[PDB]
């Protein structure tokens, strides 16, 4: 300590052609540097000016980032660079704190690590793929003025600038894209099915600034996995993830936007047995599904394996069942399920300040179609022990749930690394075929009677679409 | 009303690789913002400065478009953005007008919505593909200073800037490209056929600022159709469209230009039974067609299924028919049709102040070839009840009519969405083969005796070329 | 005349992906505008400033080229734009001269129409492909202040700017590229053959500023041909073309450069019967050819179908022939041809101030290899009636002659448009295979005893290489 | 001498699409020009300002490089341009020195010819591929003021600028890239193998500023070879090359970095019989190799063809061998080799200040895994006559040695030009398959008992990987 010591740094962003990010995904607003002693204790933090570092983007040094040497404590052994640090990270990462303390798990909103304008992506030391035990911190090439080896500060500065500490950084979030096959979508005979707005579901609420690298068996080079804060199966709780929900007034979550938009999420990984549907990040795709002979955009129904073109056609079956002198098992089940549908529709009508008929036989399609997210209310109430009955595809709208796969070389049932979203990976989802209608309601893989129920295994999920998922490193480009 | 209220906006231009438009096709001269209350009544309009919005082009925020929050009426619920508004739109879109009134059908010239220099393309709210009933207007994220939730104007400004209203915009016109197969053109044995200048025909005179989205049966994702002001078959009138016409002096319309040029048009859609040849936007391609053994560029003729290398060869047949003691059916028909040709040629000669022989037997190729657009005058006069007779391919020039198809997944006869030109779509026409000569005259699918005759069905059109038509979204690129 | 008249212009450079030229090939140093009356008589010429025109490059208007209207004579009917005019063109193109006079054939060096730094390419009105009779001149949209239709100069200016005269321009030269197959070159068994510097041969000395378009029979769309000043067979003279020649001191022409370089030439077209080897522009490719078992780069010889590894091996055959008591036909022919070789080698030695042995039996490889372009002197002296004898492949160097083909759809023997180099076309030559050694000397298809001998027919040329020739329009790109 | 003489120059960087270098690989910090008389004696050197030359990058002249003529000695005949000259070159290349003296072989570190920031690449005259005897120097187009041909200095300046001396330059180093097959890596059944950091090995310590071009038999066009300072087999010494070595404390050389990084090296060529493993530049690839059923990242062992999951499993075999009453050949060999392993491990423990058990039976995996580069110490001590015994794959880490091939058209055993790294070539190495584990230690093809032992023939090397090596010219791009 007390000695004159200098170092220089180069911050290098991910590099490889087709998977370069946008200008906003590589925008730099702030660079924080944390200097650690040999015991991984932070000695000092520094907010870097453009003169203080080399910025290598898309494999090239950016003009205006000078890489001039700067003074550091002589005990500096290791370095951490954080591009666009969140406010929680800036508060945790201070002098006298240890790297273990600074790297504690934290809750973060997506905006806190990407910016509300999606031009402020937090990035941190990438770590070594074939050396996971090494961790995040990079060796600091400190030139200590000792009068012998390094005689003056001018020599320390020239030596530091000729021996920069190269720090590769990774964005802390994953990127996801959704699209349909450009050559056309395969659909059942006579069906029309067009896709609309989408959203990510089951996104992580929390992360480690730097998660530990784990290499799964049968894993691909560059498909490194990570240990996030909700990794083991036993610790599961719905409070750990963000779930898509329709508002009380029937308003869809603001998360839905055009398929032309890419979406981001905190990383979300799992142990092999934790690859369960209530804790796996998924893409929710909305569509308008039109069975053959039906008019596109017109509401249609399904009950007990029977499709009904109109509410009136379904009411014919209900009225016949109610007109029975002594109702049999099939007739009783029709009345039960239409009445369960009616009470949920009546509840939604009240919550939206809208009028509906007095019972299932008296409701009209005009009253139903006027309810915002009307199809959501055909979802059975699992807390009442209800199971799927009436499905109301309001204006033909339905939703699909797509589990996001991670390493495409891993195909075995519930194998480690098969599912997940890892930082700085760009997941591309291409819908190739539609096998059947989705659900009228937003997918819900959780248990309303148990917040610790992790849901069904990911490989038990019923197939509704044929989706091709590719994973690529999310790189940067030089102007 | 009267309360301090702020909002921020982001104007996003179409985005996806190969179908990016030019710099001029994304140039911004003006941005008008219309603010609506919950009843869709315009409260205020604002001409935005570069400081007042985010401009997202080719998926990235453009430098210089700051996105700073601006003051708005507290009753603001919805927003409309118009890039490069036409003068009629700027006059219609004023405070106190309703959205239904502002969105009334209007006549527009192509220059009024693209600019005379084709660098001033009008763009408006794109609307939702899987939610057509929702319309154009986007929810405004208004931050109202209420002292409670939002304490001061600085908070309203920071909250508005952290929650921008994202408005996707679409250009109001379609883009069309014409070319030949790069690997070569298939032609009949010994034929030479080279293509020259082209033009769009039957372009709409009118449009809705925002036309209603309709989703056809069997339609593709992203191939959304629209309802324009001349959609139903019964309303057809030739006064509704722009048609290519040769001037009185034989001058070709200025609309013709090199195949290297792309062309634009107002959108023009139809009901399934309105897909008729007098109301479908088409590409008119000019060519020089040379039958085998003939000299390229030399005038040639056709009459009653017989091709004649020279006018003199045709005059031999005419003179033999006139020399008959008693002319039979075939001979009489030859005289009738050559005499009908002569009178139209003599009329054109007078209109151009040019000399021709006294009758069909006395005219020469020198006199005919000196007439501007000479081939146009071999067109029969349908008002006189004339039908095709002599075809004069002046210097081998002929024209082809190409109906522009919309959704390539729709192939059934006269199926909804098979034909049309929709806003913000780039139609690429590739000529692969020539089957026979085109017409000596500009294509004319109208009835001169009836302005309400919609012409033959689009799927009844005789095939002269083999053309591949692809449709792609017309996107933008970031520098 | 005397009336206030205004016009505006747009100069558009060639446009289409892979065949975009370089920044230097589209650089603008000067723009001359010639204004013509209805009789094609030049009324005025104007050197345009950046404010006076729109410059459309790679399909987009370039920033800084304002397109502001400018005053012109009221009798202006037509317009010619010349980008980077040569000094001869600037002298010919003056007020009171007719377009026929200005467009007279002229001699031009390549530097006079491309610039000595190859950043000053002359460009002129492109003309209509399907209307060759129309010529170069484009209709001028002149807005004449008549107080009635056009009331004031401000209106004339606004109307001119809203109705610009669009002038497409073409570079007056052709571009040629030479390369080998990237996947490898097919060569005879055990042969090594590597290609080096190349040059264009038989380049035109003269041109028309605007040559007449001609459309050949069987021609492709966009493969338009032209009539240059040395088109008919009867007019041929070697004085009309530039030919590659070795200097008196053995120095190679400066025209030779690396295959990485593209080359340019004035256009050079021919009538079908004028496609002869002394008047067809060709690419001359140099190579080092090594027969199997020979050392690469070592001199080797050929005489009367026999290859000799060394001069000494050939001298063995000569000495055996001279030692014969009575020499037979074969022995006499060996002595004749080696003695003819010796006298040309001795002449070259004298011209270079170098020493050689007294006769063929006394020369050594050291003396021969010290002669600059030594292989050139194995060329027979046709003025003495000599025919091919000794071939001296000095350091294995040989040359190939590649006739440049124009329309790849034209394959018939000596068919019109099969050979030639047309303005604004980019010819790509890809060598795929080597069939045999080239010549030790620069190719020479001329007759030294007759400057009017047009040489053999192009389709009579013996095949030494397999070369793929593609022709593409040479386009421009926008930044 | 004493006369006014002027010249102008153009410095042209390598040009062709996919093999363009980065902006840093074409950055210009300094340009030295050396002017030579007809005897190849340097008359003067000049440090050029941006006004003094044309800079052609990616085939286009860069803005700001004016190419204005400059004064030179009248005896100037030839010119050498050096972009970013090393300090040794700037000291050697002075007036009065001959080109043979300046072009003497020298030792250079990679930083001295690329810059410590890898943005200062030394470049020099490229030379002629089909004329190797010609050498580096380019003819200088000197315009000497003689009052006759050249009357004044203004004429000398204009003539020099109209006749620039074009100098093509090549970077003096090679570029190397390493990656895995994007479609996936083929591995043995049940094996996991992921690649990590890599480095170049056996890089040249020395070079000629301009090495002589040699053209191998069967060589490809553009695949020119060179004669470097350690070319003949007889001259081999390990002192001539840089070799990768683990530090005394077990630290890996700093040369190792991510596969995303490209690496550079001085050129290193060989005579056909000098293509030996101790003098051929190679890529060393690190990996984590996991045999089937083993846990990824856990240490594993191999001895006498037997793989052991744990140290304890191997100690079972050792203890059984030591417990034998009379040890046989197999048992004795096990004890010998484990004891040889133990003594090297104990030596490494001492050098790192770490504790280990007293003998092979007493060591634990915890003690071994705590040693830095632990696997390095399973390398047999060849100076003690040791051969491969215990292989300790510490945390599964192993290394592969990839000999870099030069001309892919050369495949014959030990054929000239098959191996090597030549200046201004970009070598791409793609790993397609893993056949077996690499070595626990850094590859070492040298003999510790003989610094003149050139190692085994390159074509005798045992195959561990299937690697595809492509070679391309390393070009430049224009903005
Ligand atoms: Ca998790
Ligand atoms: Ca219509
Ligand atoms: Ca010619
Ligand atoms: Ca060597
Ligand atoms: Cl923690
Ligand atoms: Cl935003
Ligand atoms: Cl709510
Ligand atoms: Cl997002
Ligand atoms: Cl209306
Ligand atoms: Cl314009
Ligand atoms: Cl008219
Ligand atoms: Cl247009
Ligand atoms: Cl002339
Ligand atoms: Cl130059
Ligand atoms: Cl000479
Ligand atoms: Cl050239
Ligand atoms: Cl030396
Ligand atoms: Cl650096
Ligand atoms: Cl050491
Ligand atoms: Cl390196």
């Amino acid at each position: 300590d007390g000695r004159e010591a200098y170092m220089s740094v180069s911050v290098a962003m991910p590099k490889s052609g087709e998977h370069h990010g946008t200008a906003d995904e590589q925008n730099v607003k702030e660079v924080l540097l944390a200097l650690f002693d040999a015991s991984d204790v932070c000695l000092e933090t520094k907010t870097l000016a453009t003169t203080d570092y080399i910025l290598n983007v898309g494999g090239a040094n950016k003009a205006g980032y000078d890489g001039k040497a700067f003074k550091v404590p002589s005990a500096t052994a290791k370095v951490l660079a954080v591009v666009n640090p969140s406010d929680k990270f800036k508060t945790a990462c201070v002098a006298s704190a240890s790297w273990s303390a600074i790297n504690g798990a934290v809750e973060q909103t997506l905006d806190e690590v990407t910016g509300t304008s999606k031009n402020n992506f937090m990035m941190i030391n990438a770590g070594d793929n074939a050396n996971p035990t090494n961790g995040a911190l990079v060796t600091a090439n400190v030139k200590v003025v000792d009068g012998t080896t390094i005689p003056d500060v001018a020599t320390a500065i020239s030596e530091a600038q000729a021996d920069r500490s190269m720090i590769y950084v990774d964005r802390v979030v994953a990127k996801v894209s959704l699209g349909t096959n450009p050559d056309g979508l395969k659909v059942p005979a006579g069906v029309t099915c067009t896709f609309g707005d989408w959203a990510l579901n089951i996104t992580n609420k929390s992360m480690f600034p730097y998660s530990e690298i784990v290499m799964p068996a049968g894993g691909s080079t560059g498909a490194d996995y990570r240990i996030d804060p909700n990794y083991e199966l036993a610790g599961f709780d719905v409070s750990q993830f963000n779930y898509l929900k329709v508002a009380d007034d029937g308003t869809l979550p603001a998360d839905f936007s055009a398929m032309a938009d890419s979406k981001y999420c905190l990383e979300n990984t799992m142990a092999a047995d934790a690859q369960t549907q209530a804790q796996t990040t998924s893409a929710v795709a909305s569509a308008v599904y039109t069975p053959g002979s039906f008019t596109v955009g017109e509401s249609w129904f399904r009950l007990l394996g029977v499709t009904y073109k109109t509410l009136a056609d379904l009411q014919v079956v209900y009225n016949a069942a109610k007109a029975a002198g002594t109702a049999d098992a099939a007739q009783t089940q029709v009345i039960t399920l239409c009445d369960q549908f009616y009470a949920r529709i009546a509840k939604a009508a009240t919550a939206q300040g809208k009028a509906v008929g007095a019972d299932f036989a008296s409701i009209t399609i005009t009253e139903l179609d006027d309810l915002k997210s009307g199809g959501e209310y055909s979802k059975p109430d699992a807390a009442a022990g209800e199971t799927v009955g009436v499905e109301y595809f309001q204006k033909g709208v339905c939703y699909y749930n797509i589990l996001i796969h991670h390493d495409d070389a891993i195909t075995a049932t519930m194998a480690h690394g098969k599912y997940g979203v890892v930082r700085n990976n760009w997941y591309t989802l291409t819908i190739n075929s539609v096998k059947q209608p989705g659900t009228p309601w937003l997918p819900d893989t959780t248990n309303p009677t148990d917040p610790k129920d992790p849901g069904e295994d990911d490989d038990d999920k019923e197939a509704y679409l044929s989706v091709e998922i590719t994973v690529n490193p999310w790189t940067t480009w030089s102007q």
